[PDB]
């Protein structure tokens, strides 16, 4: 796809089995979902932005479908008001800015 | 360019006679510089990003270079911790996401 930036840059994802909505994010360094539970381990971790930093949940080896495109990579779980793809996934799927 | 997500896409930007590195966003909606005088008069603005909002300074029309491209549009002011280029401005440089 090439994708026109005149609006949000929204796609459908699965994740933990469950398909959302969320947010293709160049400017994240990882990707961040709204709370939900995932299998295995995890370790906290405060990531950082306009307004400050929140507390998440670190996940790491998770499988996320993104607009039909399998990635695995490391997944935090927060308090995010919108669910954002960031750079760990978006370069395993090929994803580039353009222009 | 093709810029691929391996690192951040920090590109060079030109504002009020200044070079200036921000981040090429595309989960931005606008476009957040930190400090720094603008011409002209303000309008108040409140943005929401991950830890909570921020009040910032509209600015509007300002003339920006990014990258060595030309826009003229609509520059917030206010305590981002990084400048970023948002939709607002990736749209004038004829920026697109691809996978
Ligand atoms: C600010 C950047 C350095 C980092 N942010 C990614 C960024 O794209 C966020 C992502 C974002 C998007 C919506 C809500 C919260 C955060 N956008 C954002 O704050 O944009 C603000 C300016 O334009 C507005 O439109 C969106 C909110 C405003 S972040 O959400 O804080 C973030 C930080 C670290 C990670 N790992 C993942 C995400
Ligand atoms: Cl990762
Ligand atoms: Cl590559």
């Amino acid at each position: 796809p090439q994708i026109t930036l005149w609006k949000r840059p929204l796609v459908t994802i699965k994740i933990g089995g469950q398909l959302k909505e969320a947010l293709l994010d160049t400017g994240a360094d990882n990707t961040v979902i709204e709370e939900m539970s995932l299998p295995g381990r995890w370790k906290p971790k405060m990531i950082g932005g306009i307004g400050g930093f929140i507390k998440v949940r670190q996940y790491d080896q998770i499988i996320i479908e993104i607009a039909g495109h399998k990635a695995i990579g490391t997944v935090l779980v927060g308090p995010t008001p919108v669910n954002i793809i960031g750079r760990n996934l978006l370069t395993q799927i090929g994803a580039t800015l353009n222009f």
